[PDB]
């Protein structure tokens, strides 16, 4: 199998475990988080501005569910789910699909999704159709993610 992605503390990620997604180095602004872009819902995947704020943490979920195989490891190049682990305003699932930007809530694969090494971390990529590289785009008070370069480096915080 790809090698598992691993936390900042090197222990292999698991579909038990939530992670903080932080810039692999300082000084590129602060973790993910979910917000609303004019409509109050569905929320949004943004990115902190402020390097001091962690946002939520993410639980990743192997391709398949329950019906995926019983090593639940999460590894590089292969397809995952993402939501976010927290309680959301809008009453709506906070997995994340793409239809440019990320987006939780109600709705193939648009909710496919893969982490890739890359740089001084990981990137993670939309893999609806292909894949796609998520990158951050500032917009006016926000800066969200989508499909965009460059991609936004990352490592995972266990929480």
């Amino acid at each position: 199998a790809p090698p598992p992605v691993y936390d900042t503390e090197g222990h292999e990620l698991s579909a038990d475990g939530s992670y903080y997604v932080l810039p692999a180095s300082p000084g590129h602004g602060g973790g993910l988080t979910m917000a609303p872009r004019v409509l109050p819902c569905p929320l949004l995947v943004a990115q902190e501005t402020d390097e001091r704020r962690k946002g939520f943490p993410v639980r990743f979920t192997p391709w398949g569910g329950a019906a995926a195989p019983e090593d639940r490891t999460i590894r590089v190049s292969t397809d995952v789910r993402i939501r976010f682990n927290a309680a959301t305003i809008c009453v709506q699932s906070t997995e994340w699909h793409v239809g440019r930007r990320v987006v939780t809530g109600p709705l193939g694969r648009e909710n496919a999704f893969r982490v890739e090494k890359y740089g001084g971390g990981y990137k993670l990529v939309s893999c609806r159709d292909s894949c796609q590289d998520l990158g951050v785009s500032r917009d006016g008070a926000r800066a969200w993610l989508g499909a965009s370069q460059p991609p936004h480096v990352v490592v995972f915080k266990k929480a």
